[PDB]
């Protein structure tokens, strides 16, 4: 089939059978069942995360990077200095399109910047507040205007500019290491789509649009984090991945949101964590299919 026919079949199916809350809950339960089975089968061990020297580097004891996809550090390497709570996530064309990580701890701030530097990351997407429900969710790894340089071991971080949009801030950060200076763009998203408001997905799509304005391609990983680096991080990953498929005309004939999320959850645990998050991905993906069909319809007018 061609892309138009694949997209139209997804749209026709969505239109002709609306997915109910019970259906979403049943779907998410199968995803959780797969995780139970994989845990019992020892498919994806987390041995490195579990080492005593690495326990204090994990924000949440239940969220440990699978060994096979963990991001290994080597920049200025102590014997466990290789460990960070982060996993590579494959993009549409190959591995390591994304790094999905936790919000750094006071003890992992240096490790965070080592990762960013070592992997030549340009873009950081933060999808949490510093404080949520009154608890601290992420330590300050960024600089703000007027603060000059913050220092994290040998990394000096300053902020040249902030662009304040409706629901997020784009910080232009300058990072210095060993007399080299790099520009990093941090997108700090400080809202989240509301389950009870269909139009509330628009800002998340706008966030990802802007991100892809700054890096269109997959030459270096994009770092995405929230507090745990699962939940909101997975939503963003999944929507972006799908939009890349759409934009490049490579949606597979077997495309499903269920298979997409299945695939993600095998690369970092709980990468999309809740039924509500699963639903947001579905709704966002459907909107993106509609938008790509419009692109096709206008190109076909020639």
């Amino acid at each position: 089939m061609d892309q138009r026919e694949i997209l139209q079949k997804f749209l026709d199916e969505a239109q002709s059978k609306k997915i109910t809350k019970e259906e979403f809950a049943n779907e998410f339960l199968k995803l959780k069942r797969q995780s139970t089975k994989y845990k019992a089968d020892k498919t994806y061990p987390t041995t490195v995360a579990e080492k005593p020297k690495n326990i204090k580097k994990n924000r949440y004891k239940d969220i440990l990077p699978y060994d096979y996809s963990r991001v290994e550090l080597s920049l200025i390497t102590d014997e466990d200095s290789s460990y960070i709570n982060a996993n590579f996530i494959k993009g549409v064309y190959g591995p390591k399109a994304y790094i999905a990580t936790q919000g750094p701890l006071s003890t992992t701030l240096l490790d965070f910047w080592r990762m960013i530097w070592e992997y030549s990351v340009l873009i950081i997407v933060m999808a949490c507040m510093e404080y949520e429900m009154g608890k601290k969710k992420c330590e300050r790894y960024w600089a703000e205007p007027g603060e000059m340089q913050l220092e994290f071991g040998p990394f000096s971080v300053s902020c040249e500019a902030e662009k304040r949009k409706s629901d997020y801030i784009i910080r232009t950060l300058k990072v210095k290491f060993n007399s080299e200076t790099r520009t990093i763009y941090q997108f700090h998203y400080k809202n989240w789509p509301d389950h009870d408001v269909p139009s509330s997905i628009d800002p998340i799509l706008e966030l990802i649009w802007d991100v892809r304005c700054y890096q269109e391609d997959d030459s270096v990983p994009i770092c995405i984090h929230c507090s745990a680096g699962c939940g909101r991080t997975g939503v963003i990953c999944a929507i972006d991945y799908t939009w890349m498929l759409l934009k490049d005309g490579i949606i597979p004939e077997n495309f499903s949101v269920f298979s997409l999320i299945r695939e993600m959850r095998t690369q970092r645990p709980s990468l999309v964590q809740t039924q509500e998050q699963y639903e947001l991905v579905y709704n966002a993906v459907l909107e993106l299919f509609k938008r790509q069909m419009d692109v096709i319809r206008d190109k076909h007018s020639a």
